[PDB]
């Protein structure tokens, strides 16, 4: 039952919001961000959530341990209403979402880019190559417009400020993580019942808001 993970990685999020939610202890492991080894020779493939189960199982993907968790104990706890419109919003906010965050994640030095050579290791995969993160950068104040905007949209779409569509769906293990991520870009002006939604969320799954690491 251990998380091998990068604390930033929206599909860690997932996979331990889905463990606090059910309420089952889960051995997080943050790895640094320049052991991209290690996970691919346990899941034949570069990512983190790796989730290595009881009996030293390995499984990659958010999805997959989101759904296998939630069906651990016969209970699907939180798969009552999918919702596509919700589905397509989130796919486009992360859309956007993504280009904000990544130099964050790279300022705001998560703890897998402790060692230099993995903060390299990751600034050199997207911030730094590339170059037109400056220019969204500057644009930042335009970005925040159009982000918070659809998150006002959003806003209205949120039938309860814990269940996204009114009975917990994976909808909601997209969304919480989602504006989790997002409290780290300063800027972004979260919306009331968003921000509701967010933190009862967070309560619920004892993941911190990463407002102290924002900018």
């Amino acid at each position: 039952m251990k998380l091998y993970i990068y604390d930033h990685c929206p599909y860690c999020l997932k996979a331990r919001m889905i463990f606090g939610l059910k309420n089952i202890p889960v051995e997080l492991h943050v790895l640094l961000n320049d052991d991209a080894e290690t996970p691919t020779r346990m899941v034949g493939q570069k990512q983190v959530p790796i989730l290595q189960k009881d009996d030293s199982r390995y499984m990659p993907e958010s999805m997959d341990i989101v759904h296998y968790v939630d069906k651990l104990d016969g209970k699907p706890l939180l798969t009552g209403k999918r919702s596509p419109a919700i589905e397509e919003w989130l796919r486009k906010v992360n859309g956007y979402a993504n280009k904000l965050l990544l130099p964050r994640f790279a300022k705001s030095a998560f703890d897998e880019f402790s060692t230099p050579a993995a903060r390299k290791y990751f600034v050199d995969k997207k911030e730094a190559s590339a170059g037109n993160f400056a220019d969204l950068l500057a644009h930042s104040d335009g970005l925040i417009k159009n982000i918070s905007d659809d998150l006002r949209a959003l806003d209205k779409l949120i039938v309860k400020p814990n269940a996204v569509n009114g009975e917990l769906s994976e909808d909601d293990i997209q969304l919480f993580p989602l504006l989790r991520n997002l409290t780290l870009v300063a800027g972004i002006n979260w919306p009331s019942r968003v921000a509701d939604y967010r933190d009862n969320m967070a309560k619920q799954t004892q993941i911190n808001l990463l407002s102290s690491m924002a900018i």
